[PDB]
């Protein structure tokens, strides 16, 4: 009933992948004439992979319902819970019924349950089931309009034989949703819940980092439970008056979000960052160099082809700590609308390097950032060799730009800086007056500031201060404001006095203002620049 | 049925030497047995075809069977291993019996590793029984019976060692990554039923499709056709639209850009297309390399007459960026000898023996070990001992020349330099005027330079610049050209000004040109030469 009405509007968090799968399945199964005319082979093996709870179990059924095709479902656990022969019989019957009712889609949920890695199987019956699956997969004639889709947590957990060139040759990753995907999921799940007029789902979506569809559903459930808690406890069968006055409020959603333990906080996020140049300032020389390196290839490839010269895909930022190299990488990615992948040294020290580079390849225009590079370059030997091998194997014609940041340029292994891997070095110095002004405005954007506090004088006063120092100054001013508010409220209770951060807060925070970079360190960096 | 029984040597691409070998080896004995029997040639019993997936080794056996007119029986590993305990053995026996009944015949075992994996991988008792039955059947083929058993595996090491003995599987052929000509042949095969436009030059697509196998090229063609469908149908099924479809070159380049080949990491064994002119080179080095490599291959009779076996070990040493790899490629090209390139990081990441065996398979081959200092230096111990053992084990009568390149000649362990291992040390210095002119011309071959630009003056100005420095100068000139062109386009829009790299561009690019090799390093190398 309800299953046969699931469509593209009932799946959220995957809109690019959904368009891919639409082009890849629906059009072949609706107008085969054109595809067979021009000679396009429709796919036969589609493997959807990603973190759990992402809604990839509904994609197959949505495609089947929208394309008008028959749908057959194989649950791995259900097949593997039967006897030695009944599992084989059920797989064969599934494929036969799919062929008899063509066009059709066969969905194998939890393929790793049926066909795990060859070394994870200890008996012969399981190997027989894997071999039966392979034999059935190869037996699908090209003419027969049967598409086999499968879902797994990771593609490495599946038997390597299944990922060959005629069995499962298309792979799609349905990963963690971005902010827009989170908002779509929230709208889908709150369709039957009665929200209050003050509910602004956009802000809940933006603050729900590392949430998947299941996590957001649990968040909505917790918010509704909090609303019931309050109302029913204060109005403790339940009378009809209360049941009609229940509407979730933004306070409930914030309470739920604060106490929510999302299941995907440790997964790499591939998205276009929302950091602009106005939040970092930056020397105009750096902006020009980074645009020439990361934007001209992506926006004007025709001119590079015309002059016949391949751009370099490597940059090394070096400079005092806290000067904002990560923000610069994010900003250059944002300008070109390219994805951003951030990897820290500690994460690498904790195989995987190839996975990161493959993920970068999948996102065609991507800025891959290796923060704290000195910890990897001069366990260290293995990771450094793997990184060198991967960088050498990255085609210069593919738009994957590698940026590494190091605070100790003199200790980095020379092999990293050899031409072809990371040949270009950029020096990020301490911010100048305008850059400090922009940094200060960026930090204070979200806070209520007094109409007399002038950011220009604070910038003029702060010289030799890194971005971290300015952030600390702002934090200290806000802490003083909060203390004053607490004290004023307590005194009023004993008998808003502080509506915004005044000037006294700022010159009291600036009393203990310590520059974190000494002139000796700046001279050391300048000397390293001169030697270059 | 008819389609399968009508595929021949013209429907397989990417393997033209191996097909000739298999043709001589199988088809002639099975067509004119009397001649081979009279002379005393024993036709082979076991042919094992190995290589990366997607190459086309699955169709080779059928092509041989169809062109020779011999009966063909197919055995699928997954299909045999998906049956019950006794049914698998019954099927193998029936296959061999039917092959013997109808002779001559060819038995193809696809995925032999499925039936006969390494004994360690096998755990059960039925699997070992299947392997033993296969061995017994193979040994039961009388020399008179005209049955040839071909098999296919990804890597021969994955097969049970017992099968690779004499009399069971004694012939081994490798169907590796296709070269440019093979890629063009595959593209022609796959584009037979696709309407191509008049601007489609498949040769360029073949040349730029590095790391592709037959399946990858098929997917590339499919993506190009799908892009054509997108472009035409997005505005727009009407008959005129269907008849007005023709894949264009832009679609092919889009597909190539978005393609992720599956064989990007496999070693390539081919004759490089780098000539002496591209590198420049000194007459002394060219003459020495000719004596060392070309003379043994082209004139072995004279070496036999004078009765002195040639040494086959060279160590190039010189400042970085001087073009040692290009020298190795050029010497390989002149003699039409294959080229295998191994980098130190790849080795650091059992495989040494495989590399040397692969070199041995290619009769004239130049085995190049770049960055030798990483391995050999006064993990490391194991690799260096394996390298020394394999080098001592190479007969001086086989044409496998080993060239190693090092930027730090004084760190190499003396064992590598002992006579009989790498005994000819050659010094590649910084290029002179003519070499610099050649380097500059080679770098600017693919870009439109202006008529006023004179490479002779550019070479005169640049002295002490390594090859990398000249390449960087050309890169900077091109980058300035791109910047000027983009700015001119923007100014025109606001309302081809730069169709060539002018001389102001080179003058500006040479402002920051910095020599990468100090005179101290050159003197250090000269001192090492004197001590030698």
């Amino acid at each position: 009933e309800k299953l046969n009405e699931i469509g593209y509007d009932d799946i959220g968090g995957c809109r690019k992948q959904l368009a891919q799968i639409k082009e890849m399945v629906e059009l072949p199964l609706r107008h085969p004439q054109l595809f067979k005319a021009i000679g396009v082979k429709p796919p036969r093996g589609i493997l959807l992979y990603g973190p759990p709870g992402t809604g990839k179990t509904l994609v197959a059924r949505a495609v089947a319902n929208e394309s008008g095709s028959f749908f057959f479902l194989i649950n791995g656990p259900e097949i593997m819970s039967k006897l030695a022969g009944e599992s084989e019989s059920n797989l064969r019957k599934a494929f036969e019924e799919a062929e008899k009712n063509a066009p059709a889609i066969i969905f194998i949920d939890e393929l790793d349950a049926i066909a795990p890695k060859r070394e994870k199987t200890h008996g012969e019956v399981e190997r027989r089931i894997v071999s039966q699956l392979l034999t059935l997969m190869d037996g699908l004639k090209q003419r027969s309009h049967v598409i086999v889709m499968a879902a797994t947590n990771r593609p490495n957990s599946v038997d390597p034989a299944l990922r060959r060139f005629g069995r499962f040759d298309r792979e799609i990753e349905i990963g963690i949703p971005d902010s827009i995907g989170r908002l779509e999921i929230l709208r889908i799940h709150t369709r039957n819940i009665r929200l209050a007029e003050d509910v602004e789902l956009e802000k809940i979506a933006n603050e729900a980092h590392g949430h998947v569809g299941a996590d957001l559903a649990s968040l909505c459930s917790e918010a509704a439970l909090q609303q019931i808690r309050n109302k029913m406890n204060l109005i403790d069968t339940i009378d009809a008056e209360v049941l009609n006055s229940l509407a979730v409020t933004m306070d409930d959603f914030r309470w739920a979000l604060g106490k929510s333990n999302p299941s995907a906080l440790r997964e790499t996020t591939v998205e276009v960052p929302n950091v602009t140049w106005d939040d970092i300032g930056g020397l105009e020389n750096v902006k020009r160099e980074l645009q020439e390196l990361v934007q001209y290839p992506v926006e004007h490839p025709d001119k590079f082809l015309k002059f016949g010269m391949t751009p370099s895909k490597g940059v090394l930022f070096y400079g005092p700590p806290g000067c904002g190299k990560t923000l610069l990488a994010k900003a250059i990615a944002n300008e070109c609308q390219a994805n951003f992948i951030s990897i820290k040294g500690p994460e690498l020290l904790t195989a995987n390097v190839r996975d990161i580079f493959d993920k970068a390849r999948q996102a065609a225009p991507c800025v891959l950032f290796f923060d704290e590079l000195d910890s990897i370059a001069k366990a260290a030997d293995r990771v450094i060799n793997q990184l060198l091998t991967e960088m050498d194997g990255m085609s210069a014609k593919k738009n994957v730009f590698i940026i590494g940041a190091t605070n100790r340029p003199d200790i980095i292994d020379g092999a990293i800086l050899r031409p072809g891997r990371l040949d270009q070095l950029i020096y990020i110095p301490l911010p100048d007056e305008a850059s400090r002004v922009n940094i200060l405005k960026a930090n204070l954007r979200k806070s209520p500031i007094a109409r007399d506090v002038d950011i220009n004088f604070l910038a003029k006063a702060t010289q030799g201060f890194s971005g971290a120092d300015l952030t600390e100054i702002c934090q200290r001013a806000c802490k003083q404001a909060i203390r004053e508010s607490i004290e004023a409220e307590i005194r009023a209770e004993s008998e808003d006095p502080v509506p915004e951060i005044t000037r006294r807060h700022f010159e009291e925070a600036m009393r203990f203002a310590r520059r974190s970079v000494t002139e000796n360190d700046v001279r050391k960096y300048e000397m390293f620049a001169q030697t270059l």
